[PDB]
């Protein structure tokens, strides 16, 4: 039992919009808009920003393989397990 467990770390795989796979970079409230946001690298170019917000940069990606939303908008890869 883990205990606890409420959002993703740095470093973790997510899936953005339940299909759309990414390395998590930054974590936490950004500058440009509030509330705790989660920096999302895109594998593919499929996303809006590059590790710049409006100019507001944050992490290191390729061009269009960057991503901020909420945690509790990612899903843990396309499986859904149950309790039994």
């Amino acid at each position: 039992g883990s205990s606890g467990s409420s959002g993703f770390r740095v470093g973790e795989r997510v899936w953005v919009n339940g299909n759309k796979p990414g390395f998590i970079q930054f974590l936490g409230e950004t500058q440009f808009a509030p509330g705790q946001w989660a920096g999302i690298v895109l594998d593919e170019p499929i996303g809006k920003n590059d590790g710049s917000v409006a100019g507001v940069r944050y992490f290191q990606c390729e061009p269009l393989k960057g991503i901020f939303t909420r945690p509790s908008k990612l899903t843990r890869k396309v499986s859904g397990p149950s309790s039994g």
